[PDB]
């Protein structure tokens, strides 16, 4: 209904149904880009680069992490509202949500390293439509992001 399922290369998630596709490339390893035509502030990519690292977890915890792909967040403040370190099917994840700025976004990323590359899911949404329907497409995209 909501959501449909993606199978990309080596992964899968949930995209909302509403959002489209889009071509442009804004991050470098951008494999996907959705976004909600009605507000582009909304929005998904998924990034797979390659790495020397065989765990998330020699990245430090997901703080540390944070730090190190800080570029998919544009920031004059960043506050980390959670994170987790799941794991699915034998594979550590981290997961953060973050909220950066009057003007504010909620950005959540899920990440995991398989078969030396780093597999990073980010989404989405501006403060207000955030709390008015948002949060939850944002969640559900990140949580459903699995690996193979
Ligand atoms: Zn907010």
């Amino acid at each position: 209904t909501e959501f449909m399922p993606y199978n990309g290369d080596g992964f899968k998630l949930l995209v909302p149904s509403k959002w489209n596709p889009s071509k442009e490339k804004e991050f470098p390893g951008q494999v996907l880009r959705y976004e909600d035509n009605f507000d582009a502030t909304s929005n998904l990519s998924v990034l797979v680069q390659p790495t020397d690292k065989k765990s998330i977890t020699d990245f430090g915890s997901p703080e540390d992490f944070l730090s190190q792909v800080d570029y998919l967040l544009g920031v004059a403040s960043a506050n980390v509202l959670e994170s987790s370190t799941p794991v699915v099917d034998g594979k550590q994840y981290y997961s953060i949500t973050v909220l950066t700025r009057e003007g504010g976004k909620h950005q959540v990323i899920a990440a995991t390293v398989k078969d030396g590359k780093l597999y990073i899911c980010k989404a989405q949404a501006g403060d207000k439509r955030w709390f008015k329907g948002a949060k939850k497409f944002v969640e559900s995209a990140t949580s459903s992001f699995s690996v193979a």
